[PDB]
Formats: C-alpha cells, sequence, structure tokens
C-alpha cells in the first residue's frame, strides 16, 4: 500500500492526507499574473514552487489538470496604459508575451489552461446574477455591485480572522462602473468591469467544476483575495469551493520587504542576468516553500557553489531506495530541506564510487539523481557546459 502525500492546508493550519475528489485526478487552480509589468522574483518564487508541486504530483502518477489565469482586466493595467499613452489592450497583450518568455526562461511547465479574464465575462455575469438572486450581492448607491460580507458567516475562516455606497466597510466590489474613456463590458447593471476576485471565482469553477482539489497562490493573496473567492463561490454556487489551499511563502530582498515604495523590486529578467536559472531555482526551492526567504548575493552564491559540487560529481560519467526516501521527504508537505540533503547524500556516494573507480555504480546513481533533480528543474545541463 503506497504512502500518501500530506500537504499543509491553509484552511485548517495543518498537514492533511491529500485525498483527490476523483480518484487519481487532481484539479489545480493557481492565481497568475496581472499583465501590466514584468514579473518580479516574488512571482518567480510562486511560479517555481507550484511548478515543483505539479511536477511532483505527476511524478507520483496523478493526472493533474493545471490551470493558471491571466488577469488582463485590472485598474493597474488601465493606469499603466495611460502613463505610456497606449491602449490598455495593447499593454496587456505586450506583457502577456513578456510573461510567456519569462516563464519559458524559468523552464516552468505550461498550464493545461491559461484563461484570461477578458474571455470569461459572461461566466462572471452569471455568477454575480446568482449572488444578487441569493441576496449575497446588492446595488449599490453609486451603481456598483457589492458583496455583502456580513451575510456570509464563514467569512474570514481561510485567514482565521474574526472582525478585521457600501452597507459595510468590509464589503467588496463585484462589478464596478467604467470611467469615461475606459474599456468596459455591458451587463444588466450598467457598463463596467468585474472586480478582481469574482474573476478567479468564475474562471476556476467554470473550468474545473466546483468544488475542486487545490487552489494556490502567493501568501499575500490569502486575504482579501482568496478569502473573497471563497465567499463568492460558496454563496454563489451553494457548494464547497476548494478542498485544499496552498500558499507560497514570501520573498524578501536583503531581509527587507519587497516594496514598490522602497524601490527594491527585482524583475525576473534582472535576476536572470545575474544568475543562471538553475542557480535561481536552487535558491528558491532549497528552503521550505511556506517559509519566508531572503534574496541576496550571498544566498545566490551559496546555491551556485552547491550546484558546482553537483555538476563536478556528474562531469565525466557515462549517460534504488533513494527514490523511496525522496518520496518520503516530498510526501511530508514538500519538505525540500530533507529532499535536498538527500540529493547531497547521493552526491557523496557518487564521489565515493568515482574515487574508488567503480564507474558503473557512479553512473547508475547519477542517472537516478538527475531524475529526482528534474522535479526542481536542476541537474539538466551537460556538466561540461555548466563548468
Ligand atoms: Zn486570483
Amino acid at each position: 500500500n503506497a504512502m500518501s502525500v500530506k500537504i499543509f492546508n491553509s484552511l485548517t493550519k495543518q498537514k492533511e492526507i491529500f485525498k483527490p475528489i476523483e480518484s487519481g485526478k487532481v484539479k489545480l487552480y493557481v492565481c497568475g499574473m496581472t499583465v501590466y509589468d514584468y514579473m518580479h522574483i516574488g512571482h518567480g518564487r510562486s511560479w517555481i514552487i507550484f511548478d515543483m508541486v505539479v511536477r511532483y504530483l505527476r511524478m507520483r502518477g496523478y493526472e493533474v489538470t493545471f490551470v493558471r489565469n491571466i488577469t488582463d482586466i485590472d485598474d493597474k493595467i488601465i493606469k499603466r496604459a495611460g502613463e505610456n499613452k497606449e491602449s490598455p489592450a495593447a499593454l496587456a497583450e505586450r506583457f502577456i508575451q513578456i510573461l510567456h518568455e519569462d516563464e519559458k526562461a524559468l523552464r516552468v511547465l505550461s498550464p493545461d489552461q491559461e484563461p484570461r479574464a477578458t474571455q470569461y465575462v459572461p461566466e462572471i455575469i452569471k455568477l454575480i446574477q446568482k449572488l444578487l438572486d441569493n441576496q449575497y450581492a446588492y446595488t449599490g448607491q453609486n451603481g456598483d455591485v457589492f458583496f455583502d460580507v456580513r451575510r456570509f458567516k464563514d467569512y474570514g475562516k481561510l485567514s482565521h480572522r474574526h472582525l478585521d455606497s457600501k452597507r459595510d466597510p468590509l464589503d467588496f466590489v463585484l462589478w464596478k462602473k467604467a470611467k469615461p474613456g475606459e474599456p468596459k463590458w455591458d451587463s444588466p447593471w450598467g457598463e463596467g468591469r468585474p472586480g478582481w476576485h469574482i474573476e478567479c471565482s468564475a474562471m476556476s469553477s467554470s473550468i474545473l467544476g466546483q468544488p475542486f482539489d487545490i487552489h494556490g497562490g502567493g501568501l499575500d493573496l490569502k486575504f482579501p483575495h482568496h478569502e473573497n473567492e471563497i465567499a463568492q463561490s460558496e454563496a454563489g454556487e451553494e457548494k464547497p469551493f476548494v478542498k485544499l489551499w496552498m500558499h507560497a511563502g514570501l520573498l524578501e530582498i536583503n531581509k527587507e520587504k519587497m516594496s514598490k515604495s522602497l524601490g527594491n523590486i527585482i524583475s525576473i529578467r534582472e535576476a536572470l542576468k545575474e544568475s543562471d536559472v538553475e542557480v535561481l531555482r536552487y535558491f528558491l526551492l532549497s528552503g521550505h516553500y511556506r517559509n519566508p526567504l531572503s534574496y541576496s548575493k550571498e544566498n545566490l552564491e551559496n546555491g551556485r557553489l552547491a550546484l558546482e559540487r553537483f555538476y563536478l560529481a556528474l562531469r565525466g560519467l557515462p549517460v534504488s531506495s533513494y527514490t523511496d526516501r525522496f518520496y518520503e521527504a516530498m510526501d511530508d508537505d514538500f519538505n525540500t530541506p530533507i529532499a535536498f540533503a538527500l540529493l547531497f547524500e547521493m552526491v557523496r556516494e557518487i564521489n565515493r564510487f568515482r574515487d574508488n573507480n567503480q564507474i558503473e555504480k557512479a553512473a547508475v546513481l547519477a542517472a537516478e539523481l538527475k531524475c529526482l533533480g528534474n522535479i526542481f528543474g536542476l541537474l539538466q545541463y551537460s556538466p561540461e557546459q555548466f563548468l
């Protein structure tokens, strides 16, 4: 009887035995990019973390349906487009292209589905209509459509918080009117645009059905974003939204919060000029995905020397229970610290076989090591190229 995977569920604050709704299948939605600018290393970490999650789940034999959305309806896109004097539609398209190039450069898996908000407006309107019909939504002195949070008594359960033209300050917009000159869509409530959260509620359930297995994103999306998705989807469809919630830890820069106001944001493209993708991945995945991580020259260099050590052991070679122990590490909520230390144990034994001139055994062990490392997107270079 094969060992189960256990994953931390943000909803419950605990590691739970992972149990797919349909046997052997995993439906996964991950919040994606707002396409008004280059993705930064913060996003980079989330992208890499969930790349590892999908790769590992497929490794264990799960059939994974992987969905990641593009947020191409947002005020930042409107704001940014205006500054650059271009149309919002042109800015969005431009940075969707940039996004695909950066993702390719990071060597992440492409999602099976990449829904854009611009193509799911009817689905959003349907959900909003249900919320109005259920009386969880309302207009709206100024014409906007809002969600009535005091009605949803489970509100705040994801983040475990109690009380922290709107009837109530906590209420959030579902459909906002468009300002003159702004892009807009027609609806029964006037020309305007969907709020941010209702976009992901509508796209995810429309594509994956409801409920689905796993919903992911950066920890900063937990509230209000994911919290609001739950309220919308469970009040709106009157059934459970998501079985398990995964949140990727925060990324600091030299121990300081990544902040637009501090001007310390580092784009993925800038990071890839300084480091190789495998060096970036080593740094991003060596710590536990839920813990904060600090981007710095020292921490990158450390991963670079770690990798150097890797490729030296593989260098000249021709092209097990370690696999089992690898599963046991990853099965414990993707415990990469234990998994990485296991890969280094494999390197030590590889070097042993090499020094003792047992080259066959070294080569076979290297094959397995390279296979397991693939899940982290590491050890795929030709050793000579890297060195
Ligand atoms: Zn989202």
